[PDB]
């Protein structure tokens, strides 16, 4: 075999002989003189993983639903080498189980893309915990997918309640009833109106309280589909004082 | 081979005649009892990617680093199923390569992932952009990771400027010199919700300039590292409406 980025290997179950290609030795960190071996390989997984590599190699024996091992062998300084270990079970004329026979993939790419969402998962629930103004994220359909801390305190509703409702369950009448079609009208777009001014509205809390708030959106595309996150911020206090001053003003004449 | 979870393929340049594994049949989504052939196979992809498919095989075909090209196919409506498809070279015993060989990968999890990063990074871009507060993300010995639009605007550092630099180049002494010893006396500490605790601090811009403002700050780990995303709100103009509202209500007091 040549230039295949893919190593390949085969592990006899009656004469425990195992052999792999030149590209199978370099991803698992094994030199030229180093001759291949089961034991050499099981020496370039750390303990636990060694586990999960026999007892795979015990029920393909028996059952025999295929082999699928991923691990990360420690080839370069302490970072790793992730490699996944695909197999098949080769029989004879008979029908017994005689070779195991499958690929080494080299996996780096998609454990990093892995660990890159996780680490995004993670950083989007410390957002939703953590950030002052009530933010809700809506599908072009007006469908709330994420709902903030802050936006249960304020609305009334848990993220679990509200996940799945329309966002206009935020709203008095009229734009309650009317906001599915302001966002129909966006999405005929030609820009006329922008996402981005801002505008002071009025909520309303599960109990029926209503509030000014102001809000912000963004837009996202992702999979065919707009997204819009919203932030919220309450006005009750900046309205009660800048009232006051008001009449404090008047007053004095 | 038995559960291999792999399809194999075997192509002649010289000949084009195609063998393919039974299990690779199903990842084609056709192949009940019609024969391998090269045109069945160029017949499932989309007339984009058989485009694709036939650019490497030629580039294989003189000098290839391989075979690795990756492709959508239909299968069956609604049912498409994207695979991965890698091959190399190998020789008869002088002359240039008879057969190019390899396999069919399933990679339907791998692009499930790697689209759910792709919307998380889109969203993130998104926040950053659209969120009315000033949000910076350190990590654990306060180098700035992510620096948002407000924060550009509020500062004065674009997040070019920004990203790599210290946080306490945002804020004046003594804070400034005695920033990194905050949060290394932190991360000794262990108790949970006291970054949740919020606080006023000044501010200073590139400009020089200072203001008072309000933070909250969320934890969160990833890769053995802390990060902290803080979420700053000016609050100049709320000290100064809150100034001349308490000292035009002592005009008669
Ligand atoms: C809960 C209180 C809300 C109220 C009372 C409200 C009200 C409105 C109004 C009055 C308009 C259009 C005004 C006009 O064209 O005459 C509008 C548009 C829109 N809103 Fe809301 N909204 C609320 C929350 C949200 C949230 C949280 C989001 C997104 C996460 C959102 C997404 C949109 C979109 C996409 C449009 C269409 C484009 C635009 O004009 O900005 N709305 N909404
Ligand atoms: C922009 C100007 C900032 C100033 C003037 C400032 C000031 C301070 C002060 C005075 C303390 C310790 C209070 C005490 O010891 O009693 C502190 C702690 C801390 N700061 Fe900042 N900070 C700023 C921005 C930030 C940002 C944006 C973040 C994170 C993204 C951050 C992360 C932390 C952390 C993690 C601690 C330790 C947790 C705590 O006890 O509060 N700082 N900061
Ligand atoms: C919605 N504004
Ligand atoms: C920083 N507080």
């Amino acid at each position: 075999i040549e230039g295949f980025g893919v190593g390949t290997w085969d592990l006899d179950l009656k004469t425990w002989a195992l052999d792999w290609s030149d590209t199978a030795r370099t991803l698992l960190g094994i030199g030229q003189d180093q001759p291949a071996s089961y034991d050499l390989f099981l020496s370039r997984l750390e303990p636990d993983d060694r586990e999960r590599v026999e007892s795979a190699i015990k029920r393909v024996s028996e059952r025999g639903g295929g082999f699928d091992v991923s691990f990360r062998v420690a080839g370069t300084s302490n970072a790793g080498q992730w490699i996944r270990a695909r197999a098949g079970l080769i029989r004879d004329e008979a029908g017994t189980a005689r070779h195991l026979s499958g690929i080494f993939l080299d996996i780096d790419e998609e454990k990093q893309v892995e660990g890159a969402l996780r680490t995004r998962e993670t950083h989007l629930r410390s957002i939703l915990h953590t950030i002052p103004d009530a933010m809700i994220v809506i599908d072009g359909h007006g469908i709330i997918q994420l709902f903030s801390t802050a936006a249960e305190r304020l609305f009334g509703w848990s993220e679990l309640e509200a996940i799945g409702q329309n966002v206009n369950i935020l709203m008095p009448e009229p734009d309650r009833s009317r906001h599915d079609s302001y966002i129909s009208r966006y999405r005929t777009t030609s820009d006329p109106h922008i996402i981005g001014i801002g505008r002071i509205v009025t909520g309303k809390r599960r109990d029926g309280t209503t509030f000014p708030m102001h809000l912000s959106i963004g837009e996202m595309q992702s999979g065919g589909e707009p997204y819009f996150t919203g932030f919220v911020r309450d006005l009750t206090e900046h309205q009660q004082t800048q009232a006051r001053l008001q009449e404090l003003q008047s007053e004095l004449v």
